[PDB]
């Protein structure tokens, strides 16, 4: 790939009429007024000026006050001299420089370069190439050394300026034009235009880790600063929607205004939150997304007819047809026979969601190593000034702030206010301005910042079209219920194309059209809101916790009115705390006092329950309601008494309207009277009713977080806001106590004075992780159980109406369906209709290890005899009543018969696809089948029957999807597309059964899917099978995955599967191989079918290194040795095995009782082996000076019974070697703990009996134990009904 060129340049250079120019912007479009101008890079211009467009100067000083949304910092001063552009100049070279450095930021510029605007739009003639306009063309001015000046102009893709009146809030916009006395956006229909940024570097946003989940290093809190180059980014964002022409206009969320508590901010675009990503990116309901992805194809679809029937150019030195290859290329067009331009919806779909949810800020963070708030809604701080972006020691071009070599690259520390001082300044107060509102009790006003209010959205941002009629027919096309993109996918996609070199920008000068500059909107106010309040409320109650600045003893009450009135008294709701603060002079028994303080603390604050009314919150902190003046009339005592009796929506200041209205049932217009378009017609008819739970689901979700996650959230940031009061208050009682303290102890105890300053933080901080839990399992709650209640009961009834309406329509066609047919569908619907769709709560680079962990989306475990995700997705699982449970690798596994109740069913989480749009995707598993008969080889050999599908279950047919099968003794595995084109891997099993994959042995699969190359599949890390999977279309597999035997004639056939798994890419042989151990313990010994390994348990031996031998004894008292087992063979079927279950039996039992009580054998445990014989126990073991070969091998006796003579039968169950083999060592003790070996064999003879390998125990091993193949592997075979001998 072709490096991304950063150019450099000073501001004093000289202009150049390359890099550097005097350019004619958009907004001055033939009023002669030029900036110096630089070029960034191909189609990046930055000019480094004010973006004065549209203002007057007023507009640049700091106003009294804001009339919405967070603080501003203004600066007229800021980037007027020539020094100051330069240091602009510098930073945005350097910001550039960063982005490039890391390969998901050279795929945003390269993004970003080729996306270049269309020439022409919905106003042009639609014939023509048009560069005479301002949205795609500047002019600039050209001297020679001569003396002419020739006025020309360039195409471009952006142009950064430096900030307008607020240096701390940066805008993209597109050029706009005026037609028809209207605002007209190219960048907003198809086209893109020119985009504009205004842009600061150095005065960056604040924010918090508040509500954040816990690390394992930090539990503590701290405030951030944004890294500009991340800043940066977000902007790009949005000009490269912008230049997609995919800028959203129509769905903004709208705060409401209905009360005094609720946040002031203008509208918030649907675009800001897809540019965000995350959680909040659903707060746009799903039918939005589909009504703005249709708005999309529409205009991709008349742009492709324009492309199509282009004709010249306004400017005849450009290359129309050199233009068509680019524009081809940028809208992923096809080409017809006619070669005409048309849209091809798959590639759209890819591109669409690529450009308008692919770069987020929140992925683009975690590859740089850039600290990113969580939450949209996230509490923002004053701003902060960054001095020094140029100085390397505080920021660099491959790390930010986040240096390695300063220790600042852990944790994000580099951005952590609370380490990184050096690194950033607050800013001027004289600059900063905020939207406060005044609260007065009836004479004290306190002022409230608008970022202290709850955000909640108005009823009026929200969607109703998933109520209003839908209409099905055969022609109707299923819409996407996914729209979201990788960054991962990005970054594949982009190592995987080709550079795109650009034709020249030069073209003709603008002289057409008006240079209308929009207006800027002031947020200048000269007013503060103020209220009279009679009650006090949370702001009083927060407030009255605040300490004083001047040093002075304080005091706690427990009295609002006390400390609000008194500036020495601090609030509290820790009465024990409070009594203990309070008290005076302690002398001798300070230190005491101290470590008391810090007791009471720690109980009080730690204080959790549960009510049982409230069953799926797992942590209530009672201490909420006095803290924050959560009261209920009647429980002024009893907030516990008033949460039992209202639910979480106690803790809610607004309470949201959750009843929703009725959802039309869905209605059919078809005529046909053919079969296959009424089956059709059924079909689209049961995806269209699955699509509208989901519709509901997610604009029930959509609501929550919009009106109902926020006020959690800022619940949240009160309590944390509390306890940080709480905590300074103690502290600087402490302080003041240690101060004034004599005691001969002083300098002695100063250490555990602030070892317990640091405890109590600490306790604090805890206190905060159960606040932040009960916070977000009541939301989640009120979420999924009060308002996903709501959308059940609708949802039931369009459900019954919906069915009413199917079966009409079945019975009006009857006649041409057929009776056989009319069957299954009755059945069909039936069962469709009598299950709902479940309500999925999901949760949405350092090693292999957390590459595995981060690409599962789904993660099959067993606990506590239940099957569930464990993947953190939440899918739901059901298991049937006669899906039974088995040993399994760690813990039990699924064991499924051929019955119709043996079944387990995922459905898949709302917001998890792993394989469309072409993603690539691996499925694991652990497998175990039986060894097939040779007899129902013969019955059943040619019976393909599934085990695992994902393949869509239409009303009469089987659609597109993945399945595992079996046929016989071969694994096969299919992909289906959406047209039903197939690829197939198939396995056929090795013949020799004792080596078979598929023959009553747990072996680990994985199939991995490169959707550009093959599948291939797995076992135990081995590559086994691979089939090109190029050339198949899209998957568009089921919701349910099901695991269930399908089709099987065989009524003794069975399966089990463990740790079924899938993975969001297709791992390499690596990935799979530290999957494939990641299983694999040396704990819990295994027998040979991979079980866990037991006491008491009857099992045959077999030696790894010779496995067609049995073990066989010679006479009780006497030796062992091996003899060929007998052996079975097959010409017909292809099959053969040693045969099983011929030989010596031995058990094992403990050496000596101890606390367990289990029966399993653990790998170090000190063991018996007796041989079962003539139905008795015959102890193994070695007579004291028995014979041995060469005085070393120590020749094994079974039942040795000479008296006087000791017999040495103390083993330890081990495993020592080969972690892939289900095999054992076996250690022997003499009575002094000298280690007499390992059990293997030495070949030899003894008396008349012939040459044969008997069975010793030897040290050689020891030195051996890295060896390939080793004599001391043994196998513990048990009878098992999966394998029978032919
Ligand atoms: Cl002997
Ligand atoms: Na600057
Ligand atoms: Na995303
Ligand atoms: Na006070």
């Amino acid at each position: 790939h072709m490096p991304i060129t950063i150019n450099n340049f000073r501001y004093s250079d000289p202009v150049n009429n390359d890099t550097i120019i005097m350019m004619e912007p958009p907004y001055c479009k033939g009023l002669d007024i030029y900036y110096k101008a630089f070029k960034i890079t191909d189609r990046i211009w930055i000019v480094p000026e004010r973006y004065e467009f549209g203002t007057k100067p007023e507009d640049f000083n700091p106003p009294s006050s804001l009339i919405e949304g967070a603080s501003e910092y203004y600066d007229p001063n800021y980037l007027r001299t020539d020094s100051d552009k330069d240091r602009f100049l510098q930073t945005m070279v350097k910001l550039f420089n960063r982005i490039k450095n890391n390969v998901a930021g050279e795929a945003l510029l390269d993004k970003i370069i080729n996306a270049i605007p269309y020439l022409g739009n919905s106003y042009s003639l639609l014939d023509k190439f048009d560069t005479n306009s301002n949205s795609v063309s500047f002019n600039l001015l050209e001297q020679d050394p001569s003396g002419a000046t020739t006025k020309s102009a360039m195409l471009t893709n952006l142009i950064i300026f430096g900030p307008g009146p607020v240096l701390n809030k940066n805008e993209v916009r597109g050029i706009v034009l005026r037609v028809d006395n209207k605002n007209y956006f190219p960048c907003r229909d198809g086209f893109g235009s020119i985009m504009q940024m205004a842009f600061c570097p150095e005065y960056v946003p604040t924010f918090d880790n508040v509500i954040e989940n816990i690390t394992s290093l930090t539990i503590g809190k701290s405030k951030y600063f944004q890294d500009p180059a991340l800043l940066l980014m977000a902007q790009l964002i949005a000009v490269l929607h912008g230049l997609y022409g995919m800028q959203v206009s129509s769905h903004e969320i709208i705060p409401s205004k209905q009360e005094i508590y609720m946040q002031h901010t203008y509208p918030i675009s649907a675009e800001e939150l897809f540019t965000f990503g995350g959680q909040d990116a659903n707060l746009i309901s799903i039918d939005i997304k589909n009504d703005l992805y249709e708005k999309t194809l529409n205009d991709y679809k008349a742009i492709a007819n324009k492309l199509s029937q282009v004709t010249s150019c306004n400017d005849p030195n450009i290359d129309i047809d050199s233009y068509k290859q680019i524009y081809q290329q940028k809208y992923q067009f096809d080409k017809d026979s006619n070669g005409q331009y048309i849209v091809n919806e798959d590639k759209f779909q890819i591109l669409y969601n690529s450009i308008m949810y692919g770069f987020t800020e929140i992925e683009l963070g975690k590859k740089f190593n850039i600290k990113t708030r969580l939450s949209f809604f996230s509490m923002n701080h004053d701003p902060v000034k960054i001095p020094n972006l140029l100085d390397d020691t505080i920021y660099n071009d491959t790390e930010g702030f986040n240096i390695e070599s300063k220790d600042l690259k852990s944790e994000y520390k580099g951005q952590n206010m609370r380490v990184n001082t050096n690194a950033f300044r607050n800013v001027d107060g004289s600059g900063l301005v905020s939207k406060l509102i005044g609260l007065c009790k009836k004479e004290l006003c306190i002022k409230i910042k608008n970022e202290d209010l709850t955000f909640i959205a108005e009823k009026n941002s929200f969607s109703e079209e998933p109520f209003q009629d839908e209409i099905v027919s055969y022609n109707t096309k299923n819409k996407p219920l996914n729209f979201n993109y990788s960054l991962d996918k990005i970054i594949v996609d982009y190592n995987l194309q080709s550079k795109i070199t650009l034709p020249n920008d030069r073209t003709t000068p603008v002289t057409k059209g008006i240079p209308y500059a929009p207006e800027y909107k002031s947020n200048a106010a000269s007013t503060i809101e103020i209220h009279n309040i009679d009650d006090n409320t949370i702001y009083q109650y927060l407030y009255a916790q605040k300490s004083p600045t001047t040093l002075q003893r304080i005091t706690m009450t427990n009295s609002v009115d006390d400390a609000l009135i008194n500036s020495t008294k601090i609030y509290s709701y820790f009465p024990s705390v409070i009594s203990k603060v309070n008290q005076g002079a302690q002398g001798i028994l300070f230190l005491q006092w101290v470590r008391d303080i810090i007791d009471d603390f720690t109980n009080e604050s730690s204080q959790k329950t549960t009510i049982d009314k409230i069953s799926d919150v797992s942590t209530i902190v009672p201490y909420i309601g006095p803290a924050l003046n959560i009261v209920k009339q009647g429980y002024e005592g009893n907030f516990i008494g008033a949460l039992e009796t209202t639910g979480v929506v106690l803790l809610l200041e607004y309470i949201p309207e959750i009843t929703l209205p009725v959802i039309a049932a869905l209605s059919i217009a078809e005529s046909s009277t053919q079969k296959e378009k009424i089956i059709k017609t059924i079909d689209n008819f049961l995806e269209k009713r699955y699509e509208k739970w989901i519709e509901v689901y997610k604009l029930v979700k959509a609501k929550w977080l919009g009106t109902v996650n926020t006020q959690f959230q800022k619940r949240s940031y009160q309590m944390y806001r509390s306890l940080e009061y709480q905590v300074d208050a103690i502290k600087k009682i402490i302080d003041y106590e240690y101060k004034i303290y004599s005691g001969p102890d002083k300098e002695q105890i100063a250490d555990e004075i602030n070892n317990l300053k640091n405890k109590l933080e600490e306790k604090a901080n805890k206190a905060m992780i159960n606040i932040n839990i009960f916070m977000r399992e009541s939301s989640r709650s009120f979420l999924v159980n009060q308002m996903i209640n709501e959308a059940k009961k609708q949802l039931l009834e369009f459900d019954t109406q919906s069915k009413n309406i199917l079966m009409q329509y079945i019975k009006a066609n009857s006649k041409f369906i057929g009776i056989t047919e009319l069957k299954k569908l009755e059945s069909k619907i039936n069962k469709v209709f009598s299950t709902p769709i479940p309500f999925s709560y999901s949760k949405n680079e350092e090693d292999i290890d957390v590459i595995l962990k981060k690409s599962t989306i789904l993660n099959l475990d067993i606990n506590n005899d239940i099957i569930s995700d464990i993947s953190g997705f939440n899918s739901s699982v059901i298991t049937y009543p006669d899906a039974q449970l088995v040993p399994g690798i760690n813990g039990k596994a699924i064991h499924l018969v051929n019955n119709e109740s043996s079944e387990v069913i995922v459905h898949k989480a709302m917001d998890i696809e792993y394989n469309d749009m072409f993603n690539n995707f691996t499925v694991s598993f652990w497998l175990r089948v039986p060894k097939v008969s040779a007899s129902h080889l013969e019955q059943y050999g040619t019976n393909e029957y599934s085990i695992i599908s994902s393949m869509k279950k239409h009303s009469l047919s089987i659609g597109s999807g993945w399945s595992v099968s079996l046929k016989g003794n071969n694994l096969i595995w299919t992909l289906k597309d959406s047209a039903g084109e197939v690829r197939q891997i198939t396995f056929r099993d090795l013949p020799d059964k004792f080596n078979a994959y598929l023959a009553n042995k747990w072996v680990f699969i994985t199939i991995t899917n490169d959707r550009l190359s093959s599948a291939n599949l797995y076992i135990n890390g081995v590559l086994m099978g691979s089939a090109e999977i190029t050339g198949l279309g899209a998957i568009r597999e089921d919701n349910n995955i099901t695991l269930k035997l399908d089709r099987c004639n065989n009524n003794n056939q069975y399966v089990s599967i463990d740790k079924f798994r899938i993975f969001c890419k297709a791992l390499n042989p690596k990935e799979i191989e530290k999957l494939y151990t990641s299983y694999l313990s040396i704990t819990f010994l295994r027998d040979f079918w991979g079980n866990p390994l037991r006491y008491d348990t009857e099992y045959y031996l077999i030696p790894v290194a010779s496995s067609s031998k049995d073990v066989q004894l010679k006479n009780i008292t006497d030796y062992m040795y091996l003899t060929n087992a007998p052996s079975y063979t097959n010409g017909k079927l292809n099959i053969y095995y040693r045969r099983l279950y011929n030989g010596l039996k031995f058990i094992i039992k403990r050496y000596t009782p101890n606390n367990e009580i289990d029966s399993f054998v653990k790998s170090g445990d000190f063991i018996k082996l007796y041989v079962s014989y003539n139905n008795n126990e015959h102890i193994v073991g070695y007579p004291k000076d028995g014979n041995a070969f060469n005085n070393l091998d120590r020749i094994l006796r079974v039942g040795y019974n000479a008296p006087g003579i000791p017999l040495y039968k103390k083993m330890e169950a081990v495993k020592l070697r080969d972690l892939k083999t289900y095999s054992v060592q076996l250690k022997l003790y003499d009575d002094k703990n000298a280690s007499l070996g390992l059990v293997g064999t030495h070949n030899g003879q003894i008396g008349n009996d012939p040459n044969r390998d008997i069975l010793i125990a030897s040290n050689w091993y020891f030195n051996h134990l890295k060896d390939k193949i080793l004599g001391c592997d043994w196998y513990f075979v048990p009878t098992d009904e999966g394998w029978t001998n032919d």
